[PDB]
């Protein structure tokens, strides 16, 4: 997150890290055995890590539970990045608590101008490289879609959102990757793409988690 702010621990309680022996992607707890994720994001040997703040500190609220099966949209293309979601099945059950909690899946799709909240341990700076410890948050709102559009003309699909600001420097980025955006208490948002990060005119690329809602609910009353 650039130009962000330090959330506050555990204000942001559905908040998860994946870890493959270090940080690579953020994710979102939708109950107590599933994550919602970007397939970009999709490695073997995931350990899902809730209740966390300060990612390389045990600080006494953490769960640490391994995925047991990570499944990829079926109709993801990477280079396009159309259909970017996975969800994480975990191993156990976390215990929800105050600091460890799911966020709802959305019953309609979010609108234009909506302040949302995104958040994840990703880069700092808009160029160069700085990887924060504690977690950051962005307040941000979606954009039109004429000016997701005509940032990034011919790539954004029905499955896709923007949200920023077109002025710069603020934004998402690498390693907030599969993290949530956060509007009026539902998922509405993963982090997925962009060019740069908190480039002027290049807002963040968002999947729209609204479309996905029946693939969710059937593959987790199956799985
Ligand atoms: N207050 C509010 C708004 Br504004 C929007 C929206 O962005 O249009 C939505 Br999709 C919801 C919802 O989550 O149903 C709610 Br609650
Ligand atoms: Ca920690
Ligand atoms: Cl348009």
């Amino acid at each position: 997150i650039v130009g962000g702010y330090t959330c506050g621990a555990n204000t942001v309680p559905y908040q998860v890290s994946l870890n493959s022996g270090y940080h690579f992607c953020g994710g979102s707890l939708i109950n107590s055995q599933w994550v919602v994720s970007a397939a970009h994001c999709y490695k073997s040997g995931i350990q899902v890590r809730l209740g966390e703040d300060n990612i390389n500190v045990v600080e006494g609220n953490e769960q640490f539970i391994s995925a047991s099966k990570s499944i990829v949209h079926p109709s993801y293309n990477s280079n396009t990045l159309n259909n970017d979601i996975m969800l994480i099945k975990l191993k156990s059950a976390a215990s929800l608590n105050s600091r460890v909690a799911s966020i709802s899946l959305p019953t309609s799709c979010a609108s234009a101008g909506t302040q949302c909240l995104i958040s994840g341990w990703g880069n700092t700076k808009s160029s160069g490289t700085s990887y924060p410890d504690v977690l950051k948050c962005l307040k941000a709102p979606i954009l039109s879609d004429s000016s997701c559009k005509s940032a990034y003309p011919g790539q954004i699909t029905s499955n896709m959102f923007c949200a920023g600001y077109l002025e710069g420097g603020k934004d998402s980025c690498q390693g907030d990757s599969g993290g949530p955006v956060v509007c009026s208490g539902k998922l509405q948002g993963i982090v997925s793409w962009g060019s740069g990060c908190a480039q002027k005119n290049k807002p963040g690329v968002y999947t729209k988690v609204c479309n996905y809602v029946s693939w969710i609910k059937q593959t987790i009353a199956s799985n």
